[PDB]
């Protein structure tokens, strides 16, 4: 067969933050109102993010209950773990139940589970928690993908393709669940790159069903996963790092990040699409992890993409912020729903071939070649 | 093709502790010599461990510099991470270099990397570090398996099987690297289960090359990975837990653990060997994760295994202790070397079919069916 996405669903915590209001709220709750210049910098970061709103399980009440999380470097990993380790599989279950209901088959037919998160590690992991919460078969074959950051929404597709194509009749449930509990922290003039995360990161979960031999009388293909590649970018060592410490997950970013991704992305397109015979990057549909807005702007400019190629990707970023691995799965869901509602000829904006990109630490570009499905 | 192990190598840190001396050493370096009854309990645990020696990168000198690690619950994750995150890929590279040398092919033919550890998470992960240290191709397809504990030496074989068999010509490098840095801590009267870990856990790394289409002119099969299953045991929730906290990785064990594994292991054997037609568990060769010695004793008793079926597994436990995911890979290396030197007819103690078991949190039994290779 050929790995095929059969259902997609998403979930977010009910609490949302309006990005226009976030600088005042953030500098107040972190006791940082004396940092007037830094607050103006943060306002500019929030304005430039092109995020309208973000969902966050971290409410004002929870932050007031956890003052060490509101320090810049407060000893707080235990408080963060206590919140996030429950929230990650809970939000994952919400998305998974909806995807399983869309699919419409018995959960006993789920043979594999891939769980992905960077919001907190535990033994047994979130894959175990989700298996028990859902009532999956105890013999479900689990793969727990921890702490791989913003490219792992593509990673899980790369993994799912090999799992489903090498196991006749297998059905893989994929769940990505991300949140800001590990990364939220007070500001510091010494650490501007942390501020970037505070402007961008958000909560969300997405779930998919994948199989390589869809039964046309009961299942409905949405996308086919044709190929999946991964590469490290030259000379990019150390550009993005995240450390799990006593103060939570600390983020470290170098100024050069968008230039690294935009200068190297065409190589990934050439390598992925030369065997297909496609070289017109405007003739394919696009899903690009959008959590770095300058990355997409510079990729668009470097490649000469028409300004609407990234519309679905930028829409998810506007309405949800950087939900890490879940973003590209939300974008797939946005695209297939918008294409159905608008009467497009395919789930890929009327086009047959598409590309899905994950970007993250390494640097690392994950490149997935997709095919759409008619109407 | 069919996933085939083509090379195996191992590595350990040079420092080792003799188990007969460890109760005195451990109770001195943790400033706990007044706890005489607890020390006697620890002596009995160390004696019943059937471990002769363990390798550990944690030295007396390093422990003296990290007093927070010597308390039972001292704030110490940062100090642990600082040691472990460099040691994990360093020891992994040592094993990987040896395995690639045995294999004898250029490192540029490695298309995939699986890295597995529970000794500390970082972004980018140990897979990235190993890629750069080894000079693997930037386009190597990486899978980072973090925090899955003592069954993950079987997990990586399950993963490698699907990766190699779905990608023609692919060659996967597997590296498992474990250490005691996150778990070492001082003793406590009300946490005897943590004391168990202090008697058992050890450092080590193993590396393998796997491919599904071995070229007999240049490559040398050692074992074939025929099937790979995973299951959760009934009624076992919470029997083993490990939490990543400000004090490091804390371990929590209920008393019933060996009985859970021994009561349920025959179901896994029947499920795995029914398509092959085997029911005599003495007629297959055995690789069993040995880090819980009572588990192997009860499995041996329950199934009626003859007294030397578990010899290779217990030998690795005796000479190296519980190195978590790396143990079963050490046992595979020990078995194929012993069989070569004893003039056995196959790499599986003269037998054709074998079973490899990982045991870990969940509970979770991973069951891998192997075939040996002749002489």
């Amino acid at each position: 067969g050929l790995a095929t996405i059969l259902a997609i669903s998403t979930a977010t915590p009910p609490n949302c933050v309006i990005q226009a209001d976030y600088p005042d709220y953030y500098f107040k709750i972190t006791n940082s109102e004396h940092m007037t210049e830094l607050k103006e910098k943060f306002r500019r970061l929030c304005e430039k993010s092109m995020i309208r709103k973000r969902h966050m399980c971290l409410t004002e009440e929870i932050l007031k209950a956890n003052p060490n999380m509101c320090l810049h470097m407060g000893t707080s990993l235990n408080a963060r773990q206590d919140i996030s380790l429950v929230e990650v599989p809970k939000l994952g279950k919400e998305a998974a139940t909806k995807a399983i209901k869309e699919w419409g088959q018995p959960k006993s037919k789920i043979t594999h589970l891939i769980f992905c998160t960077s919001a907190g590690v535990d033994m047994p992991g979130a894959d175990y928690q989700l298996t028990r919460l859902l009532g999956l078969s105890p013999e479900v074959k689990r793969m727990m993908i921890y702490q791989q950051g913003c490219y792992a929404g593509a990673t899980v597709l790369r993994l799912a393709k090999d799992l489903t194509e090498n196991n006749k009749g297998s059905r893989v449930l994929i769940v990505c669940s991300e949140n800001t509990v590990p990364t939220f922290r007070g500001p510091s003039d010494t650490h501007i790159d942390s501020l970037v995360g505070q402007a961008l990161f958000a909560d969300g979960a997405a779930a998919l069903i994948v199989g390589a031999d869809p039964d046309a009388s009961i299942e409905r293909p949405l996308y086919h996963i044709v190929s999946a590649s991964q590469t490290l970018l030259p000379d990019s060592d150390g550009a993005i790092e995240g450390h799990i410490r006593e103060a939570g997950l600390t983020v470290h970013l170098k100024k050069d990040v968008p230039a690294f991704f935009s200068a190297n992305i065409e190589k990934s397109l050439v390598d992925a699409f030369t065997p297909i015979g496609i070289s017109d990057w405007n003739s394919i549909f696009w899903i690009a992890h959008p959590g770095g807005p300058a990355i997409l702007d510079q990729v668009e400019e470097k490649l000469g993409l028409r300004k609407d190629k990234l519309k679905a990707s930028r829409h998810v970023m506007s309405e949800f912020g950087n939900m890490s691995s879940a973003c590209v799965l939300f974008i797939l869901d946005e695209m297939r729903k918008t294409c159905l509602e608008e009467g497009k000829a395919t789930t890929g904006e009327g086009l047959d071939w598409g590309v899905l990109f994950g970007f993250g630490p390494g640097l690392t570009v994950e490149t997935v070649v997709l095919r759409s499905v008619p109407i």
